[PDB]
């Protein structure tokens, strides 16, 4: 089943000012996934969609493309937060959209 | 901006055993929306995608199609829970997917 996790499964919380790598492991390859961040608010934010070919699409109002990197690394999807700051905290999820049905990963809490 | 709300804005909580109607008001028409439910868990569930033509697509493992009705009613999207039961409680959101970018509504808490 679908999970979003820290690349470093040993860490419990992200470090302020460090690069943060998350991994999404999708039940299906050759379907892309979207990374999203949920505030403690509950408020939901789209970060990036990664195609099976590692093509990325970011939101239009754009700090995002400069603060996050998306890629597919052999069967799994990756999201990198270049410098993890306070405004990046939240619960991160992977979403796959296959035949107009959505599939959600388990979330990864990322709070100092 | 995008909001999911009770059709009856006067009510604070859904009634056990009553039909529940929610409304999604999308920044864009002639794009469909997906309804999702989030547990208190944080766990996310796809309910249904409604096309701009009121065409519905439900999950494959299917209690869902029999317990929820989706439609577009003049500019807004509607989700009906036929008989609202304990297992239907959660925070409901609308999602639009336009050019591989996702847009999320504010959520509507639905708990007794």
């Amino acid at each position: 089943t679908m999970e979003a996790r820290f690349l470093n499964r040993n860490m419990k919380h992200p470090q302020e000012g460090q690069p943060l790598e998350l991994e999404c492991m999708p039940f299906n390859i050759d379907n892309g996934v979207s990374w999203i961040r949920q505030d403690k608010d509950g408020k939901l934010h789209f970060i990036v969609y990664i195609s099976p070919l590692s093509r990325t699409a970011f939101p239009r109002n754009e700090r995002t493309s400069s603060q996050f990197e998306g890629s597919k690394q052999g069967s799994s999807f990756r999201l990198v937060v270049k410098n993890f700051r306070a405004q990046d905290q939240g619960t991160y999820f992977c979403i796959a959209n296959i035949n107009q049905m959505l599939y959600f990963s388990s979330g990864q809490p990322a709070f100092f």
